[PDB]
């Protein structure tokens, strides 16, 4: 029966959130659901020996669906947008193929060892080709509501804002009309909104994480 999450302990601060955008996905999709569920922080530092016998890689998120277990955010997504007992989202439409490329190259950003400067170049034609089609639609990264693309980089948006802000406060132009007035949307509703870290908390999360 019911829901059970494990997600990023924050570092040195075990009693809230810190940088995993991929757990925030889970919140993500429970707190739009406004589905019950129950959280246990993970210290990532000093595992728990049982935290094992849920997670075989020893990562967050890991959940508990009916007691069973499901690692890995894409995969807890995928079976929480399919089988659960309020309505279904896991239907990925064409903004899938473009946020497909900004969901890895957004991480790459955070791990920019390989210049960001010359990331940034391709960056733009992503997002331009993803709110080109968006501002036909509206309100949310997957088009007329939230689904899997939302689910995919909702997160990861704020992440880039707290954590690139650090040291590269990279401006969104109004050109990009949708991504612009969706990342004030972040600060909204009980899927976006309930889910944001504790942003000292995401950048002393993130920093070994250039590296790691
Ligand atoms: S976010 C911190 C690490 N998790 C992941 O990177 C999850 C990637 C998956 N594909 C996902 O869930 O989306 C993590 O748990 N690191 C362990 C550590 O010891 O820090």
């Amino acid at each position: 029966m019911a829901l059970e999450i494990c997600v990023k302990a924050a570092v040195g601060a075990p009693n809230i959130l810190g940088d995993c955008p991929f757990c925030q996905r889970v919140l993500l999709s429970l707190e739009e659901k406004k589905i019950p569920y129950k959280s246990h922080l993970i210290n990532l530092g000093d595992k728990p020996q049982w935290f094992l016998e849920i997670s075989p890689e020893g990562k967050v998120p890991v959940v508990k669906i009916d007691d069973k277990w499901v690692a890995d955010s894409d995969v807890i997504v995928g079976i929480l947008e399919e089988k659960n007992p309020e309505p279904p989202l896991a239907t990925p439409p064409e903004f899938a193929s473009v946020g497909s490329k900004i969901f890895p190259s957004f991480v790459k950003f955070l791990k920019s060892k390989d210049p960001n400067d010359g990331t940034e170049q391709a960056l733009l034609e992503e997002l331009k080709a993803l709110d080109g089609h968006l501002k036909v639609h509206g309100p949310f990264i997957a088009g007329e509501k939230i689904t899997a693309v939302d689910l995919s980089l909702a997160p990861k948006l704020y992440h880039l804002e707290v954590a690139l802000g650090h040291f590269k406060n990279w401006p969104i132009p109004d050109n990009l009309t949708h991504v612009l007035n969706y990342i004030k949307l972040l600060f909204s509703r009980e899927s976006f909104k309930k889910t944001r870290a504790a942003e000292e908390h995401v950048i002393a999360g993130w920093e070994p994480k250039v590296n790691a």
